């Protein structure tokens, strides 16, 4: 299999829309990550519109795309250290140090694309990649969207994202603002790094649960797994009301994000 000058070597992944590449250029041997997609024609356009616009590195770098009958190429970098997802040991986590840096990097893309007014919608560890360096990349804009245009705030309204990972508001709400949305994913995001299990199936009121995370009983799993300071932090960021939430600002004031850690 092959794209003009590219060999498509290895599967790297497959998801909702296609399936992402290995891409080795034949006479340059670059190496990139191509993403595959059958047909959608209205929703390609838009992801490529969001991926043109985006430059920062917390964020994946996208350097064009091909067009062959039916099926769409999308070059974006290659993130050679793989996903978030694999650095997460089960019902362990990872080192308390490893899990703040990722943290860092993780809020400082995520304030990168509030400031150009896109929300994310998807954020989670198989969305968050690795590079040489084992720095953070924020990857796949299939789902993401405006949310700022203008200097004007638009409300969002469509049901996506990944339930485990999805703030409360979108299953209760009619409309609601695109950004508390990508800081409670991070928070379960953080929750994954640092206990190795992800708490709920949904924050809905029939999940137990969730319940008991409400009811402040951190005796259980995986709360019980967690540094007093990062679940200081936690018990900020999955705040049930969305306008009592903290912002990114006031997590980057947090103790525990300013809490000096060394293996
Ligand atoms: C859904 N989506 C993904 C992307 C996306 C955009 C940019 C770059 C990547 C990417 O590098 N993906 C990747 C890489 C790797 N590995 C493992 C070995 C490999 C090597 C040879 C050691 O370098 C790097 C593993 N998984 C993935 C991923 F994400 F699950 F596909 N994926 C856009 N939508």
């Amino acid at each position: 299999p092959f794209v003009e000058d590219w060999d498509l070597v290895q599967t790297l992944g497959e998801g909702a829309y296609g399936e992402v590449q290995l891409a080795v250029n034949r006479v340059t041997e670059e190496a990139v990550a191509v993403k595959i997609v059958d047909m959608c024609p209205e929703n390609i356009k838009k992801e490529i519109c969001i991926l043109k616009m985006l430059n920062h590195e917390n964020v994946i770098k996208f350097y064009g795309h091909r067009r062959e009958g039916n099926i769409q190429y999308l070059f974006m970098e290659l993130a050679s250290g793989g996903s978030l997802f694999d650095r997460i040991e089960p019902d362990i986590g990872m080192p308390e140090p490893d899990a703040q840096r990722f943290f860092h990097q993780l809020m400082a893309g995520v304030v990168y694309l509030h400031g150009i007014g896109i929300t994310h919608r998807d954020i989670k560890p198989h969305n968050l990649l690795l590079d040489e360096r084992d720095n953070l990349k924020i990857a796949d804009y299939s789902l993401a969207t405006v949310f700022r245009y203008n200097n004007r705030e638009r409300l969002l309204n469509k049901m996506c994202g990944t339930l485990p990972y999805v703030a409360p508001e979108l299953l209760k709400r009619r409309e609601f603002h695109a950004e508390p949305v990508d800081v409670w994913s991070c928070g379960i995001v953080l929750t994954a790094m640092l206990a190795g299990e992800l708490p709920w199936d949904q924050p809905s009121d029939s999940c137990q649960e969730y319940s008991d995370w409400k009811e402040k009983k951190t005796y259980l799993n995986p709360w019980k797994k967690i540094d007093s300071a990062p679940l200081a932090l936690l018990h900020k960021i999955l705040v049930e009301n969305p306008s009592a939430r903290i912002t990114i600002p006031d997590i980057k004031k947090d103790r525990w994000y300013n809490k000096p850690l060394k293996k």
